[PDB]
């Protein structure tokens, strides 16, 4: 189909971030001198291909090619030029990266999984780990790879293996919480072994110095223990977009004066 | 059909706003832009007369009216929604460390601005008041006007020839002559400027509103409240000047507000 290449077509340079993604390269699309992204390889690999030709948006990483027909194979997807979120707010200068941007930043994240909600896709592992920061701040939300992160970990997916569009809620509950500490490790100290059980007696993180009382209180309603209580994608992302006008306004206001 | 007339099913209609709190009022979602909004609804000269008024209005630190549905009843007046509500009761839950002095010296410049902003456009507020303000992240405020003397119960309005008044933030010679003006607004303010040094006490605490007129006739003022800087407190009494003509004007409080907030 219209997403197939030759595999000439792409220079495939050295492997991504010191292969902390895996079989990942950067690459170069010659025929436009683009500096790429390139999964390299089994069916799982054709099924997320096959997924990511279903998911357009703007922060969503887009795919711009496959080669499926013979091995190697390749997933082709856009560069984002300052790598991953995690460690894009661990180095970052926090007076450029300020309250802000942390809200520009939590807002396209809600963006991207309302349109997952739209279209009854499930992430799984939603994580600054996963999300990827080009220019002007732009966030794209993307999925690299009896193992768990325990900590990002809704209590139905602990205990019963169930996963949803709620429990990517509770995820980006524990996301803002990575936000909002510029990317320390959440439940500081906490044995995760302990972590189900604690859920379990209403035990959450407390809010982070320096969070709005009302991302806050999202966090909050994203842990909710039963996944219906949690608020949907929409709703999070609607509340962000309220926020983020608010706070845009203000910033002018304060450079105005 | 005017620029500011919206398709009913642009807006998604999701419940009363605080319940109930401030009437007809609804909670709903723009739905194209993901955006919560605040809609005003006719359970009608005087609605329209608003939504005429607010379509002058154009300001960062006033409601903002996003658009109106005319065209058949229940007729709607759509404005932005602020996400932590009005400042009175924001003031009496904030966490005071973090809605600190620079922060409240932050939010009375901004409620300034928006009535210098009246004040060139020849506008009267009339009803200024912490309750009549909302705060959005990142400490945003925006002047409004909920039509209140309606909806609250309680001591806050009290009949006052044949109307009902905010005795406490009302101006000698509106209460005496009913006459209203951005003088007495500029007289609010300085009411409401106490109302944020004290995180939202009650103006003149413990002194019965039978007395408020006659005190004031006989020059008393609210002392400086605990933690209120002097030139703050220095506003105040310049707002609180008996004849009108002595009060500042908007645009000179707002300068004067500007001139603290970089020095600090
Ligand atoms: C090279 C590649 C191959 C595949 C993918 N795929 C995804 O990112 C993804 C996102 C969402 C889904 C949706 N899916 C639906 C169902 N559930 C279960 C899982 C998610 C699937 C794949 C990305 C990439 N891009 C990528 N990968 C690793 C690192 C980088 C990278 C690193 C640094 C700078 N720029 C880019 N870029
Ligand atoms: C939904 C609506 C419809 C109309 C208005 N109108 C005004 O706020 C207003 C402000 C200034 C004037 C100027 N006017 C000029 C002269 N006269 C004398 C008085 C003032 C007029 C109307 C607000 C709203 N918004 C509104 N109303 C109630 C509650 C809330 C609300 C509550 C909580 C969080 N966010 C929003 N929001
Ligand atoms: C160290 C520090 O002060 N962090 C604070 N976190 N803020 C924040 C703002 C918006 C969002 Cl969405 C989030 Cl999650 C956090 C503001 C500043
Ligand atoms: C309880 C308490 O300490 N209140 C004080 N109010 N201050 C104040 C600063 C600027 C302005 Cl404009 C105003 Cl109105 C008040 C600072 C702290």
């Amino acid at each position: 189909d219209k997403w197939e290449m030759e595999r000439t077509d792409i220079t495939m340079k050295h492997k991504l971030g010191g292969g902390q993604y895996g079989e990942v390269y950067e690459g170069v699309w010659k025929k436009y001198s683009l500096t790429v992204a390139v999964k390299t390889l089994v069916e799982e690999f054709l099924k997320e291909a096959a997924v990511m030709k279903e998911i357009k948006h703007p922060n969503l990483v887009q795919l711009l090619g496959v080669c499926t027909r013979e091995p190697p194979f390749y997933i082709i997807t856009e560069f984002m030029t300052y790598g991953n979120l995690l460690d894009y707010l661990r180095e970052c200068n926090r007076q450029e990266v300020n309250a802000v941007v942390l809200l520009y930043m939590a807002t396209q994240i809600s963006s991207a999984m309302e349109y997952l909600e739209k279209k009854n896709f499930i992430h799984r592992d939603l994580a600054a780990r996963n999300c990827l920061v080009g220019e002007n701040h732009l966030v794209k939300v993307a999925d690299f790879g009896a193992k768990f992160p325990i900590k990002w970990t809704a209590p139905e997916s602990l205990a019963y293996n169930k996963f949803s569009i709620k429990s990517d809620v509770w995820a980006f509950g524990v996301l803002l919480w990575e936000i909002a500490t510029y990317g320390m490790s959440p439940y500081p100290g906490i044995d995760l072994s302990q972590v189900y059980e604690l859920l379990e007696k209403d035990y959450r993180m407390e809010r982070p110095e320096g969070c709005p009382e009302k991302v806050y209180e999202l966090m909050r309603a994203c842990w909710q223990w039963n996944p219906s209580d949690r608020p949907s994608f929409a709703e999070i992302h609607q509340a962000f977009e309220t926020m983020f006008q608010e706070s845009s306004i203000s910033d002018e206001v304060e450079k105005e004066l």
